[PDB]
Order: structure tokens, then C-alpha cells, then sequence
């Protein structure tokens, strides 16, 4: 997997438009939805436990995310994934707070049972309670053990299937300034999961070209603050290119 | 009804700014409270049935969007709309999704049974479902039918009474980047229902005015992206003038 | 108190970071989640009844909006606030429509009872049915009756606690043509709370940073619009200084 494919990937998502079901909390809904409509997406948030698994069934993709947590939207996540699981529609997890509280680590564990996950991204922390040379470790000790690609966060990240381990080096720190970057990221993943056969190579190709507009946005802000940049975020999503991801994409297979 | 009449409609929405009650899906409620703000309304989100009855009594306008439902909220929508009915508050519907699942399906043929409504807006196949020249048509049919206005919306929109029928042809197509830029416009059509006693004209100024707002902030976002576009939509929304209006909008009584 | 003073405890946001758990309604989570990045602290959004209790305990202040209301929403402010007066945390209300509808009056007197406030924020109405020289009067009563620190916000604000009264002259107009202005004020409040051992400086430290923000905000905007504005007031939470507040911050003890 190299910069050369990732910005592939990139150009299938544009071109295909996928519908990219994503189970939210309520404090990055807008932004998940702008961001993956810059992207080139189609976002549906549909939540309600009467039509999740009707929605599910027909997308591209489906990404749960446990941010602000309730036991029904729980359970509605997991009637979705249920339904995603009977129709071959990739789940990915994002397991946010995992280990912080207990209602999050249950709830993070409840979906791990009840759901297949073609991925899972969080911090290091929120993957071990939900399941450098340590990092890889946990990374490939958790894809072994849930058959899954685990996508470990970080100023590097750390991405990891039942036989592969890559390094990415992209992205920027005004992103720490945007309520709800880490959460769209998530959900960028499953847009490329949708157009991407192998979840390793979709991860990969997500991050790397999230992370690319992302430092391409921050050049553009310099230093106007985190308001410019939140825009800037959205523009370039919609504006990088094959040729930006080739140039700037930092992929390490370890 | 023509664009000077409908540069009228605008500039009385901004004297009066009407106090708009909507009560929509939580993936654009930021940005339809946003929207009225820079247009000049007074926006009021209340959705809890403990309320909802006292809110849309002393508003001038109630619009409900079925955007992301449930049971509950599905059922506090019809209670705003009966309060709003007893107190001669016009009630505005957008069936979002109408006819794509089932649950969306049942709750807008719901509403449609327990609450009179001044307007309906959404796709043909939303209008359809809940209730060109075949467009036209179907927009008399359905206008005819519920004793209501119908606004029908693609690129070039359909409007119509139980006797008359227009086509508007202005906006841009950044709005399908921006998530939320149609649920603000039926809030919109609202504000202009608040202030105008024809909810054909109010529908027809409303959907002129923001076509306008919406073609000349995409002239100003030239090619920077998405996100500008949001950002200068709500710019223009404010900044738009009567001879703008007067301009840009193209109204065609068939 | 004053613009010194005020400017010092800007700096000490800015070197701790509190977490500031906001428990607040869905039209203004994102403006207040991104506000708070801006400006330099940690925001947390939890709100459900299974974990409010858990994220209250740690965090550095507890901030209740009763906004867009529900029966359950009020349960878990309480919750939370109930815990935050277990472990010593600051908790800050905004009674945001106090005395418009039953159910927010009762609502807000609810939490009166329930929970020990460090400090109250809202406008006049909204302070008198929950609890000029008038105002000062006013703001002065409830300070007395509650033995807490009253916020009342208008043009000029009037901050009271049971001994001692100030007028604050800051802010800027446009701060109503975007929503959530106000909300995130009352959690910047609560930011200062979690750093200044005393409510009635931190609130003014607080309103006055928030102020010469929105004003210098306001100077950049020039005549572009509320989106303009609403990202360079985000852009100020981030680049305002400590130098900016000495120079425009007016403080005036009564």
C-alpha cells in the first residue's frame, strides 16, 4: 500500500459518491455530514430504532460512533449493524471514550459481540478497554484477536490487520481545535470502505488523504485560528487532488 | 406574483422578523437556526411535547421536518401542529424521505391527517408518496387534493394552489454540498408565511429569495469550496437587497 | 476586579485547560464544543442519565443550559449537578427561557432546589421567575437569596454577588445573529470558574475576555455578514491576548 494507491482510492469515493450511514452523537452530526459532502459522499444519519436497519441495508457503509451515549441509541447501533452484518454492508467502530467510563466501555464491548466490524479506530487506551513497538503490538494482538483492521490513533498512526502493520505520518494539530475532526475521520474510513475491497488498504487511503487536507488547510489558515481552519477543512476536502495525496501522503509499512 | 413583488415579501420579513418555529432533525438544527438569524427571523427550536403546544401558539410560523424521526418526535410534531391550527399559526410540512422507508412514509401521511397545512415542500417523489408538465401535474394534483401549496423542488422549481401553477428557476448547486441548505429552505418559506398572507406568494418569494441569496454567494465563493459556500450563504442571506431580488429571480406563471 | 485582573485569569485558562462539561441543548452543542476548543479549554458533552454522574465528578466545572428541555434531559442536569456538589465542582446555569413557558420555569426552579450554584446567567425576565439601578437591584436580591453569584446580560451586563455589584460594557450586536452566542458565554463562564477561586471574578473575567473577543471579532467582520462573524468569533477566542483585554475590557464596580 502506497501514497500512488491511496490517492486511487481517493478518485473511486468521488467518482462512486457512496452512501455512508453514520450513527452519531448530536455534537458532530452537522460536521460529519458537511465534511463527508465535501468529500464527495453521500451522508445519511438516520438513528431511530423503526428505520436504522432499513437504512443500513441499502448503504455503502455504516459507522457507529458512541460519543454522547444513551442506552436506545446503543441499541438502535446495534439493530443497524445487525442489519448491515445480513447485507454485506462494512461496520466500523468508533469506540469513543472506551475505558473512561463504564456505560462507554460496556456499550463498547455490547457491539464488539453483537457485530462484525470490517474496522475499528480509536486511541490506544479506547481499543485495549474495547478489546511505537507497544503500539504496533496492541494493534496486531487486537486485529488477531477480532479478525479486524484496527486503526490506532495518533500524531502517527498505527493501522494493523491479522497480518499487516502500517505507520502513517499526516495531519495537523489545529485538527485537536475542531469538534468532531477525530469522529468525521471515522467516518471518511467508511466512505473508503465502501469503494476499497481490502478494509486495510480503504483505512490507509482514508487517513492518509484526511491527513493531507488537513495540512493543506492548515497552511492555508496560517494563522487566522481554529474558525478559518474548521472552513479551510471542508474546502480542501472537496479540493485536494490525486496529485496532493501522492505528494504529501507519509505511508511506512513496518 | 413577479420579483418586485417578492423583493416586497423579503423586506418585510426583515421588518417584522417573524418568530419561526421549526422542529427538525438534529444534523441541521444549528444551521437552520443560523439561516432565519441572517435573513432576519426570530428562529425558535422547542421540540419536547411539555412545550411544544405553548411555542407554537405565540410563533407566526411552525415548520416540521422529518429528517431523522422517532416515535416521540413524530408525535410532538403533531401536537405543535394542532396548537398551531386552534391559534391560526400557518404550519409548513417537509416530508423528508417520504417514500423511501416505511417509517417516514406512515409519519408524513400522519401529519397529513392530524394537522392543516399552509404548505408542503420536498422532492416529487416525497410529494408523491405522501399525498415537467407531468411535475406540474402532479403538484396540481396534490395542491387540488390537500387544499394546500405545494412546492416541488429540483433545479427548477414547481409551485402550486388548488387553481394556479408557477416554475422558479434560481439557486445553485453548492447547496447539495451544504447539509441542512433545503430543510433551511422550508423554514424560509415559513419566515415568508409569517408575514405574507398568500402562502403561494410567501412559498414563491421565499424560494426567489434564497435562490438569489444562494447564486450570488456562490459568485463570491468562486472556486474555494464548500466550505466558504456555507459560510457566505449565511453572509448573503443577510446582505441580499431588494434590487437583488428584483435582479435575479425568475418567476414563471404557467 | 478588574482588566488586569481579568486578563490574568485568560492566561490561566489557557495553561490549565478545564474540562468544562456542558450539558446543553442540541442547536448550540457544536458552537459551544468549538467556542471552548478556542478559547483553550477542554469541553465534554455527556448527557445521558448513565454517565453524567461519572463525567461531572472530574471535570473542572459543570455547566447546565435547559434550552430545548425534556422531562429526562432535566433528570440527568440534575444528576450531574448533584455529583458536582459531591466532588467540589463549580456548577453554572443558564435558566434560558425562564418564565416564557411553564415547563422552563418549573424546570428551572427544580434545579434551584436540587443543586448548589456558584453562579446564574441570564437575562432579567429569566433570573426573576427563577429566583439600571433596577437591574442592579435585582441582580442583587437573587445574589442575596440564592448566596450565589447573578449574571444578568443585556447591552451592559450587571454581575452581583452578596456583597458586591459591577456594570460590564463589552460585546458586540452580532452576537444575536448567531446562535449559541449567548449558550457558550455562560460555559466560558464556567471555563473561568474551574481556574478563579472566586465566582463573581472569574464570571467577570469571563464576560469581559468574551466581550473584547466579540468586538475585535466584530472590527474584522467589517460589513461581510453573521457567517463572517461567526468564524472570526472563534478565530478571536483563540487570538485574543491578554493585552487586548487590559485595553478594551470595561469593568465598573457599583
Amino acid at each position: 500500500m502506497d501514497a500512488q494507491s491511496a490517492a486511487k482510492c481517493l478518485t473511486a469515493v468521488r467518482r462512486h459518491s457512496p452512501l455512508v450511514h453514520s450513527i452519531t452523537n448530536n455534537v458532530v452530526t452537522n460536521f460529519t455530514a458537511n465534511g463527508l459532502l465535501a468529500l464527495g459522499a453521500s451522508p445519511v444519519m438516520a438513528y431511530a430504532k423503526e428505520e436504522v436497519a432499513d437504512m443500513a441495508k441499502i448503504a455503502g457503509a455504516l459507522v457507529l460512533n458512541i460519543g454522547t451515549l444513551s442506552k436506545e441509541s446503543v441499541e438502535a447501533m446495534i439493530i443497524a449493524g445487525k442489519s448491515a452484518n445480513e447485507h454485506g454492508v462494512p461496520v466500523i467502530l468508533d469506540p469513543v471514550g472506551a475505558g473512561a467510563t463504564p456505560f462507554r466501555t460496556e456499550s463498547a464491548r455490547d457491539i464488539i459481540r453483537e457485530v462484525r466490524l470490517a474496522a475499528i479506530r480509536g486511541n490506544a487506551a479506547e481499543i485495549a478497554h474495547t478489546v511505537g513497538g507497544d503500539i504496533i503490538r496492541l494493534a496486531q494482538q487486537a486485529a488477531q484477536k477480532l479478525n479486524t483492521v484496527i486503526a490506532i490513533t495518533g500524531e502517527v498512526d498505527v493501522i494493523a490487520d491479522t497480518s499487516h502493520v502500517y505507520t502513517l505520518h499526516n495531519g495537523h494539530k489545529l485538527l485537536t481545535k475542531v469538534t468532531g475532526a477525530g469522529c468525521l475521520l471515522t467516518s471518511v474510513v467508511g466512505a473508503f470502505c465502501a469503494v476499497e475491497e481490502n478494509p486495510l488498504f480503504a483505512a490507509i487511503a482514508a487517513i492518509s488523504s484526511y491527513g493531507v487536507a488537513a495540512q493543506l488547510a492548515a497552511q492555508q489558515t496560517a494563522d487566522k485560528g481554529p474558525g478559518s481552519f474548521q472552513i479551510e477543512l471542508l474546502n480542501k476536502l472537496s479540493t485536494v487532488t490525486e496529485q496532493d495525496v501522492q505528494e504529501w501522503a507519509t505511508i511506512e509499512r513496518v
